[PDB]
């Protein structure tokens, strides 16, 4: 019943890749990911959006910590509470923690809700790339071969389901008798295949890329 594979970089509806440096700012880059795809939905238009927004003004009433981490969900609750978010050219990202500089005169997207997906489901997470668009998720990046990942399906026999690095699903595939989803990093384009790496796919939950999945939406 589902497609194959998709790619909502395709569709048009992904970004840039993004270089966070060494501001642990991944969180921020993966919730701005997914809401860049549902504003390119809504709006027919693809603007990055700021995570050096989420970085300053997401902060500790959403349980997050700017530079030393944070979590996708609240930093899509804080979008909700704030009724915005700057576009990334008015508030471009600094790899610092910085004062709130939000303002509401290049506020460039909106949120109304977000959906957390069931631990460990890849198939419910398959279903919600086909059906929704890019997911955020944690995986677990905590070893050298991801670090030193340049191409193909990575699979880690050390990875964990304990996640520590915050990306984007905007895809997933079958290719070289090899399932895998399509993951966006924020580690720029000399990461990975021109900043992405394809993760193994229905191998038990393989680094984690399913224990907390959740996306946005935009409604009318
Ligand atoms: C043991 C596992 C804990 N765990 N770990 C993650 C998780 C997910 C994704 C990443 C990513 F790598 F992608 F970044 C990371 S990296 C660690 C981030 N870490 C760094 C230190 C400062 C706090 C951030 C962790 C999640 C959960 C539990 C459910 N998850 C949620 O998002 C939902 C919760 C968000 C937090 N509220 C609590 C309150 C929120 C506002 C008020 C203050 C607390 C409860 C629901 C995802």
């Amino acid at each position: 019943i589902l497609p194959d594979s998709v790619d909502w970089r395709e569709k048009g509806c992904v970004t840039e890749v993004k270089y966070q440096g060494s501001c642990g700012a991944s969180w921020a880059f993966s919730a701005v990911g997914a809401l860049e795809a549902q504003l390119k939905l809504k709006t027919g238009k693809l603007v990055s959006l700021s995570a050096q927004n989420l970085v300053d003004c997401s902060t500790e009433k959403y349980g997050n910590k700017g530079c030393n981490g944070g979590f996708m969900t609240t930093a899509f609750q804080y979008i909700i509470d704030n009724k915005g978010i700057d576009s990334d050219a008015s508030y471009p990202y600094k790899a610092m923690d910085q004062k709130c500089q939000y303002d509401s005169k290049y506020r460039a997207a909106t949120c109304s809700k977000y959906t957390e997906l069931p631990y460990g489901r890849e198939d419910v997470l398959k279903e919600a790339v086909a059906n929704k668009g890019p997911v955020s998720v944690g995986v677990d990046a905590r070893h050298p071969s991801f670090f030193l990942y340049r191409s193909g399906v990575y699979y880690e026999p050390s990875c964990t389901q304990n996640v520590n690095h915050g990306v984007l699903v905007v895809g997933y595939g079958d290719l070289n008798g090899k399932e895998y989803w399509l993951v966006k990093n924020s580690w720029g384009h000399n990461f990975g295949e021109e900043g992405y790496i394809r993760m193994a796919r229905n191998k038990g939950n393989h680094c984690g890329i399913a224990s907390f999945p959740s996306y946005p939406e935009i409604l009318q």
